[PDB]
């Protein structure tokens, strides 16, 4: 979560296609999806983030169906947006006991108890959020025991990305859990 408004230049693939939903939430305009193999995965968009502007039009007020018609009416040679990082969410970072545990209880993404003597009751970990992100990879969609096997796997060192339920359910409503899973972008970012 970066304290900072970057700019990305877009570039539609060969179908017109940039691989991503918006969603109007309060007034701005937020990333719903981001298709796994698209430029807005490859510039780095990510859920979550606001988009300020495209093209230098400001998105204040817009409703979602117009962000998309935006998008469509647009020359993709270049298209230019400009991005609040992830602003609903906040990143905490954990430590695993010998035993290989962080220390809470979650279910379909959401955290629903912390556990007493816990480096997540040490760090301020919070119930009635939704895990967003783990090591900067999205999880959004897949099923708890993934989300169970990547923290599993991880190193010695968690970082954990969430975001307050209620915002969480209002960005990925009117979006069928099958396109979460098979389509949002869960993969390690590329260099
Ligand atoms: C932004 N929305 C809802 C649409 O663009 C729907 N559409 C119909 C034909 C081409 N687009």
């Amino acid at each position: 979560i970066k304290q900072g408004i970057r700019e990305v230049i877009l570039c539609k693939d060969q179908d017109g296609k940039i691989g991503l939903r918006l969603k109007s939430i309060d007034n701005g305009i937020f990333v719903q999806l981001v298709q796994a193999n698209s430029p807005a995965s490859l510039v780095g968009l990510r859920f979550g983030d606001q988009v300020l502007q495209i093209n230098g039009e400001n998105c204040a007020g817009w409703s979602s169906d117009k962000a998309h018609k935006v998008l469509k009416q647009a020359f993709g040679e270049k298209i230019t947006m400009t991005i609040r990082d992830r602003p609903f969410e906040r990143t905490i970072t954990m430590h695993k006991d010998s035993t290989g545990h962080v220390g809470f209880i979650f279910k379909n993404g959401k955290i629903t108890s912390i556990v007493k003597d816990s480096s997540a009751a040490r760090n301020g970990l919070l119930t009635e959020h939704n895990i967003c992100e783990i090591n900067g990879q999205n999880v959004i969609g897949l099923k708890d025991s993934q989300i169970a096997d990547i923290l599993s796997t991880s190193g010695t060192v968690v970082t954990i990305t969430i975001m307050p339920a209620f915002i969480f359910e209002h960005i990925i409503k009117r979006m069928a859990p099958s396109i979460m899973k098979s389509l949002m972008d869960h993969t390690i970012p590329e260099v």
